[PDB]
């Protein structure tokens, strides 16, 4: 029947889905790898066990392109950036004017032409350009300055804010307020700078939900990918053009007009500024004609600058809810810490002093109320008027280490610290999400979030004081941006005609968006980085403004799609060592338990690691991708001690050498022994490349300027940049599918394994059926790659897809907050959201993508 066996009994693909992807025929293992797998199956006693059989998915996927599957992905990422390709290339060789004598002083876009002459025009008619904007701090958000370079000529704009001078400002911006760098209907535009998000955040038709059509191209992505440090230099684009194409460093203009001074500081210094913008434009052509050749060369499979190109038109939707969250957050924020004020002068008062008169303000002061009214969560005085103990161990704080506790008794830890001399007490030091080699500056952060739950740190209105600072953590470390997110709002004519027709429509509701500044590659492995919006929590039911990601919400009309990866890095490590050892599934028996980890059972990686060591499941998830990364024995006991404290070093180090033991081995004898042997041959081998895609590292960690030296930081590379490779091959191959099936739908936003689609009411299941059918197919890419011509059923589709009108993990979850206690459906009218499986999600539309 449709199931399949290999000769260690573990279930294959379907033989639909084989035949269709892999082809007929192939090289049948030998019998003397089938006994090795098999002994070392036995070695480890796990081996006959019988599995319940999964059921079969039969379906039929888009026609892959070429004859093979690395063909189908190179021709998908050709396709894909060929035309941008194209525009870097006519950027690269071209010549260049000299800059124009004197800058118009006009409205609007300006055109210069040869001799110097000024044409005015109303946008840039270019393929593609360099951009640089200017923003004075004094007046808002609002750009104002532009010049942008091209082979033609040289193009200027003024702000409208700067021509005219008026008393007062609309508070709100919109589309009027931007830089026209669109052109409605050669076809598509490239554009070009450094951190282009910043640019792209002050383009008036960047905050369309139709399409883009265009794609921003950043010298900080390629300068990351190809130079990149975690032959090299900083992301400063004057470090850039000094190490890529050198020449007199570029000016600094320490007066910094834009940072700090008035509008008109820079009605009178207009020259210099636009003579500094027009020289930071010129540098940045430069610096892209000298490194497009050096990321072709490097990075020879289309996939990585297909996906570097999809991963710049992240866009995030706020409605008229997002007004009133900002002042429910900010009431319940002013509420509840006049509130948390109160508490603590009751616990003072049961406790003048001298540190609780620096807590009273001045008489004199003409905003003086009696008492502490001078109390915050961000001082650093909170936590020792409460006297806060660490599982039972008060807290110390040393200049040397940061924040610590006191175990009485002078017990093993983080620590201990002989630089602090308490009498009968030992120091030690809290945990850190960094490593134990950082500080602590303040115990009001995320990463104690955990540490509060089991009760780790516990208060002495004593627990509401910690409570509430875990309530307001969110919102505290990130109000600053949140509340300054720059939103523009569409008019009724620029909306879509959809929107219009829903019966959800609101006539007098608010529409807007939000663009997050993203770079594509941002990190040595190509990792995306954003400061706040990649590294969020979806929402909580203890978490002041946790309802961040659930106040992304989508407009009358659209909804948010997306789904998470179910151990895309631990079947990575799997194929890689399973295609090393013997060219079948399930030889190393990393691959075996992988495939017959079942979720729904509760027996799985994750759950058996976890019950092994003691742990949570998000913990195991954790260690498991620390490990497979390569990581020492210590690295263990330090996550185990920052997962668990009663342990001893003693005993941690005891406990990390009893988990090594089983894994690692000598590489031969372990568990995931040939993983590691699979990923040190590769990793060592002339010019390192990925083992799919063949993508170098990064100049300032090959092997030959490095020799012998930060073996583990490349090995890492290894794993983290075949997981890029995944992400990459997921963005582009959801492109490719909804731009076969004409999905109506957008990228939101990616989260490392978890990516989000802002979708259509109309069609959701679809974008879950599609991004299942991505998962799929990027993982029967990446087993070809390795030499293997067949891939598991269990780990073929994702297990959960949630289709949510606001951002958060699980669909179910009300979102009750201190801000939001009533809930969304009560609150924003928000009801929940649905979760399926590839069997619901077949069932629900019938296996089709069509309409």
């Amino acid at each position: 029947g449709q199931l399949r066996h290999n000769p260690l009994d573990i279930q294959m693909l379907s033989r639909g889905l084989h035949e269709q992807i892999f082809g007929q025929g192939g090289e049948m293992p030998g019998e003397a790898a089938v006994r090795r797998s098999v002994e070392h199956l036995q070695k480890h006693g796990l081996w006959g066990q019988p599995a319940v059989p999964l059921p079969d998915v039969e379906l039929r996927l888009p026609p892959l392109y070429g004859d093979n599957l690395d063909q189908h992905f190179r021709l998908l990422a050709q396709k894909q950036s060929l035309p941008y390709l194209e525009a870097a290339n006519l950027l690269l060789q071209a010549q260049l004017p000299p800059k124009p004598p004197a800058w118009a002083w006009a409205e609007g876009w300006t055109r210069y032409g040869p001799e110097g002459e000024a044409v005015p025009v109303a946008i840039p008619e270019e393929r593609a350009l360099v951009f640089a904007v200017a923003v004075c701090l004094a007046e808002g958000t609002c750009p104002t300055l532009a010049v942008a370079i091209s082979p033609s000529a040289w193009y200027s704009w003024c702000s409208q804010r700067l021509v005219e001078e008026r008393y007062s400002w609309t508070s709100q911006l919109s589309p009027a307020d931007l830089i026209p760098l669109e052109v409605p209907t050669w076809q598509e535009q490239l554009v070009v700078g450094h951190n282009v998000s910043f640019d792209r955040a002050h383009i008036r038709e960047q905050y369309l939900i139709q399409g883009s059509r265009m794609r921003f191209l950043d010298t900080m992505s390629m300068h990351m990918a190809i130079s990149g440090l975690s032959i090299s230099s900083v992301n400063s684009l004057a470090e850039v053009h000094r190490l890529y194409v050198g020449g007199p460093p570029l000016e600094k203009e320490p007066r910094e007009l834009f940072v700090k001074g008035t509008m008109k500081d820079i009605r009178e210094n207009f020259q210099d500024l636009m003579q500094y913008c027009a020289q930071d434009v010129w540098a940045t052509h430069e610096v892209f004609q000298q490194q497009l050749p050096l990321f072709l060369e490097r990075c020879p499979h289309p996939v990585t600058l297909a996906g570097m190109l999809e991963m710049g038109v992240s866009y995030l939707p706020v409605n008229q809810n997002w007004e009133r969250y900002l002042a429910e957050a900010q009431g319940t924020y002013e509420e509840l810490q006049r509130e948390m004020k109160k508490s603590l002068m009751d616990l003072a008062n049961d406790a003048h002093p001298g540190w609780y008169r620096k807590l009273c303000p001045r008489l004199d002061d003409p905003a003086w109320t009696p008492g502490p009214s001078l109390l915050s969560l961000q001082m650093r005085v909170t936590p020792k008027l409460m006297a806060l103990t660490w599982d039972g161990f008060p807290l110390h704080y040393s200049e040397r280490h940061g924040w610590g506790y006191l175990v009485p008794g002078r017990h093993h830890g983080n620590g201990p610290y002989n630089d602090v001399d308490i009498p009968g007490c030992w120091f030690f030091k809290l945990p850190h999400k960094d490593g134990n080699s950082c500080n602590v500056g303040s115990p009001f952060a995320k990463d104690f979030l955990p540490k509060m739950e089991d009760g780790t740190l516990q208060a002495g209105s004593g627990p509401r004081a910690l409570e509430i600072n875990k309530m307001i953590s969110f919102w505290r470390n990130a109000h600053k941006r949140i509340s300054s997110q720059m939103v523009v709002w569409l008019p009724r004519s620029a909306l879509p005609r959809a929107v219009i027709r829903h019966p959800d429509y609101d006539e007098e509701g608010l529409y807007g968006a939000i663009l997050p500044q993203v770079v594509t590659a941002g990190t040595i492995t190509r990792r995306a980085v954003e400061p706040t919006w990649l590294t969020a929590s979806n929402a909580r039911p203890d978490r002041v403004g946790s309802e961040l990601k659930a106040m992304v919400q989508a407009p009358p009309g659209y909804t948010l799609v997306g789904a998470d990866v179910d151990s895309q890095e631990l079947w990575i490590a799997a194929v890689l060592g399973d295609a090393h050892f013997a060219g079948m599934h399930g030889c190393t028996a990393f691959g075996w338990m992988t495939l017959q980890g079942r979720k729904s059972r509760g027996t799985d990686l994750h759950s058996k690691t976890a019950t092994t060591v003691g742990i949570s499941r998000e913990h195991a998830k954790i260690f498991n991708y620390g490990r497979i990364y390569g990581a020492g024995q210590p690295f263990a006991e330090r996550l185990l001690m920052q997962f668990n404290h009663r342990l001893t070093q003693q005993e941690a180090a005891e406990k990390a050498q009893q988990m090594y033991a089983a894994t690692k081995g000598l590489w031969k004898g372990g568990t995931e022994s040939e993983m590691f042997n699979k990923l040190e041959s590769i990793a060592t081998s002339d010019i390192p490349r990925t083992p799919v895609l063949g993508c170098c590292i990064s100049r300032a960690l090959e092997p030959s300027a490095v020799q012998e030296e930060f073996m583990t930081s490349r090995v890492n590379w290894v794993v983290q940049s075949s997981a890029v490779d995944y992400l990459h091959l997921m963005l582009v191959a959801m492109k490719w599918l909804f731009e076969e099936f004409a999905i109506d739908g957008r990228f939101c936003i990616s989260i490392h394994d978890e990516v989000r689609y802002l979708v259509r009411e109309e069609d959701r299941y679809r974008a879950a059926l599609a991004l299942q059918i991505t998962n799929l197919l990027t993982r029967c890419m990446f087993a070809y790659k390795l030499g293997l011509n067949d891939l598991p059923q269990s780990v073929a589709f994702f297990s959960a897809v949630d289709i949510d009108r606001c951002l958060r993990k699980e669909v179910t979850m009300d979102c009750k907050t201190p801000s939001n206690p009533t809930g969304m459906e009560r609150r924003y009218g928000i009801p929940q959201g649905e979760a399926l499986d590839i069997y619901q999600i077949i069932e629900l539309t019938k296996g089709s993508l069509e309409k």
